[PDB]
């Protein structure tokens, strides 16, 4: 039934040493992220470090990955804003660039200024009227922001577009049952995130796809072949194999996994986040590159 | 000695019913402000609803309120972003246009992305060596982040253009105490925020500016000249008669109470907020305007 | 209509210079307070320093200030914990020494450990069918714990102790409007806290008590007195010559508050907090007074 | 050279279905562990819901499971509160019971009530001036309170008794590659806990001991032990058998994960926690139980 399932790596944000963007190693790790297995991709999301980037330099991006995809696999493009009126403007902006989905966050910012459920129905009720693609409701801790599972399935079935979800709070699991429970046809697809590092359990709760990182999705990607087809054996395996690198990635190196692994293979030319977010620790990167070296991922043999 | 020093409220952003922006009832809310006797003026600050604006409305913003003001009254235009090289751009941007000062916020995004000291300081010192106009640092709840005493006298003292701090975390006069203390004549300007509502305090700690809401400096104004001039009963004569109007600001009507008064008064054509933000309650709204009403602001005569 | 309205400040807990109870200074704030004209108390509660008291500490001045109140005015005893057994036990233990109200925070701890909303509801459900006195919601930003006002009104139509509400939230005048609204008959006493600082605008939302702090009851409740006789014009002008004291307590001088002016009365021995909670601040500590002086307050001249 | 090191898993409270203390289960549960190689135990921290029970409780418990260890291991006990006074009292009463070290959070409450830096040094310095045993630091998220390496490393240098730390914080292992260089030798012992989430990057940045779950301290001690020994890649793969374990531990069963097993394998009576925690979904203990019958742990053969 579900348009889309499977794994959505988020694509990083590739800045030459100037700090500018470099376009060239963003086409090559788009190429990389889909020679891996990848059924879709997700941009400008936090893992792109989107709160670094300004509104030209996202149009860009919008364009330039979307061009260059040339309908390889579908995007996920994120739109997240403050103001309703932006989010939909950027969310039509992006399906008009031939978008198969938009991710949103709830309008919030920073580490005060919150948005009541009321009124954060009425900004996702507003996009979905804007456009005709679906939209995936992000429920991350970086919102600071409260969705419930009875009000993400009243979201789904209230409003139309909202068909997609991104659980990626504490205790994902649980909350994907009770979601898939009070949402029920609504509820088109059920993801998972957080870098995959609760993937297993969150299989088994009915997760259809996963939004990993964009270092090594043909590590990942076995696991939910495996579960759907019932092989839950090779899902405890795969997982087991490469949960020391999930692990890494999700508490070490972070965000700048997966292009410490991209410089590492010669996909970009430029490692480097945008100041002032540090720089990986020389020791943090050298245990991401032992542990990654033990698992053959094809980010390190593709140039 | 100090450059700069008095009332400098923050300038709102006035939407059409529609959204966009609203450009001309912007250029009346600026000479009504002026008009107020407000010693300078803040744009693009939280009382601005700088957060539901694009990039482009935030250059369009900033050239039309500079070219309108002509020099008046000296400007601080808000600069804040994640990027320390797109923060210093809108901050040589803003110089150029003639901006007197630049406030910026540390860099932060949402709930969960913060920034360790040793970068924070190295995004203020690249953001003055971009510009040669004082720099405000921001100590503000909505950032999230930490900045302690120590640290910030540390900046003002070891980079440039670092000499101006807004201080409104809770407890912000022992605060301006302790930075007063270990800063000294480095602290060119310790202020204060949050609409006025601990201004007395504030005064007593040594604050020689007040960024308040852009609603009534008329009405605030005097007690920072009865404290300059030694008036202490004067100034708290003053500061108990409006403190009512300050405390419905500050826990009732929030960023909309300066629009909610511009717009009762024919100074702006709405006072709607960008969506979803939440209008004003009308119970709120006809609680401010009764307060209002008993003090004669400028706002409600003026037009 | 309601059980109890009106003012219902916070007892602070009294300790000598090095940190022990001071009964003897616990029950002369009890006696002034009652002096000052409050319709009730509350002990127990943050500005009680309860977070910095041991469990028997706890008994103790449940014990003793039930015990010198003698029936006087009501007092409200705060039992939050996140046990809700330990609560329940709490709550008939009070009840059991004259207790009028308990006051419970939703089950939490420190900046982690929350509770979801159907174990929060079984929490007060159980608490409720512990006892046979009425039930204080306290919704506060101590909790770090969302309730929403449909949650809150389903709990006070559906569990029948949970009758009284302390809104402390941001924004908490329209909170108490939605409350009554959603919550009707089921809604005994909206009430307000933090000091009192947004009384004014709380009187307006329906609020008919106040938790405030203990240090000037009597400034506070005409403001109350004049809204229930309908001189809204008096509130205000009571309301507007306090405020600059009420803010000083919310903003500046804090739980301290309540302890410096009745230390400086000479009501109580000693106004130290348990370390280590920072001490007063010397300047925070004069504008405390110097504003107080304005207001002529009982607590500046009581003569027991 | 230091006093302790190795693995020191957390204790739980076994409470029975009615929640009452089920103290015939706890010093089973005490006995378990010991039996499964624990260096030493930590009692009264967050897997054990210290949050969930009363001071007297407390000290029963101190009494009972110090009587039943009998020395044969050091065990550390967490004081916490918010009053200085009443966590050296606590610190106190622990060590003439014979608690080898006590760990104690900064002092906080709740969601807003905060300390500033000055009075938590003179916190931790009281308490040590109170006792003549160690004092574990512990940063750990529930606290909200922020205390950087430098403060941390000040504190070991300057108050006697605080000699140990357990770093739970986000970057752990960055967090304490900082702290033990600036502690220098007055750091006696940098450990990590976190049910040994990050334990392979925190032995990589030098720590020296885990505070673990009580759930099985055999499968994760060998470890530390083939770390100590520099069999980096024995570590490895130790690590990797048991990380999804762990990882159930962390972010699914959480605090119940200790309780679940032992209850299974007869150690306790009941596994449930205090209400109003909530009670384990029954997907995730069928998860939790088929991942531990692949790793074969004492707990389910004891």
């Amino acid at each position: 039934t579900p348009r889309h399932r499977g794994i959505f790596p988020v694509v990083p944000t590739t800045f030459a040493d100037t700090g500018e963007l470099d376009l060239a190693s963003q086409k090559r790790a788009v190429d990389f992220m889909i020679d891996a297995g990848s059924d879709g991709l997700c941009i400008l999301a936090n893992f792109s470090e989107q709160f670094a980037i300004t509104d030209d330099e996202r149009d860009v991006l919008t364009r330039t990955i979307l061009e260059h995809v040339a309908g390889r696999v579908p995007v996920i493009v994120t739109t997240s804003h403050y103001s309703t009126q932006v989010c939909a403007a950027r969310s039509l902006r992006a399906q008009q660039l031939g978008a198969a989905m938009v991710m949103a966050m709830p309008p919030y910012h920073g580490a005060t200024f919150r948005v009541p459920e009321a009124q954060i129905f009425e900004f996702y009720a507003r996009v979905s009227d804007a456009i005709a693609i679906p939209i995936m409701v992000q429920d991350a801790p970086a919102s600071g922001t409260a969705l419930s599972a009875p009000f993400l399935a009243r979201m789904a079935r209230e409003i139309e577009q909202v068909a997609y979800f991104k659980i990626e709070t504490p205790g994902a699991a649980n909350k994907l049952r009770e979601l898939i429970r009070l949402g029920g046809d609504a509820i088109e697809g059920p993801w998972d995130g957080e870098e995959a590092i609760t993937l297993l359990a969150d299989l088994h709760a009915g997760a259809t796809g996963a939004m990993t990182g964009g270092g090594f999705p043909d590590g990942i990607r076995p696991i939910l072949e495996a579960w759907r087809e019932g092989r839950h054996d090779d899902a405890y395996a795969r997982y087991q194999a490469w949960l020391p690198l999930i692990n890494h990635e999700n508490r070490q190196s972070g965000i700048l996994t997966a292009k410490a692994l991209m410089r590492e293979g010669g996909v970009i030319a430029s490692e480097r986040p945008r100041h002032p977010m540090p720089e990986l620790h020389p020791d943090t990167r050298a245990e991401l590159l032992a542990i990654a070296r033990r698992l053959d991922p094809l980010v390190l043999r593709w140039a």
